[PDB]
């Protein structure tokens, strides 16, 4: 979990922005 | 509509990676 | 990786399922 | 355009995820 959490969280902030857009 | 559609998919998207992560950190 | 196999493998079909809509 | 734009950003998606996969499988 430690090792994946940057790369987990980076995923979860892309996704957010891209949400973001549609608005 | 298709970009209703796009945007109920994308909320689904993020709140299957939210709980991904709830059961690697939980644990 | 083997208990995260199948979780990743369907998200990486959501994805390319989500792409193909754009066509 | 945006859904030029769009589609683009979820080709790169798509290939963040191959990366990820990749790392984790190897090893």
């Amino acid at each position: 979990a430690d090792e994946x959490y940057k790369e987990x969280e980076d995923x979860q902030e892309r996704x957010r922005k891209x949400r973001k857009k549609x608005r």
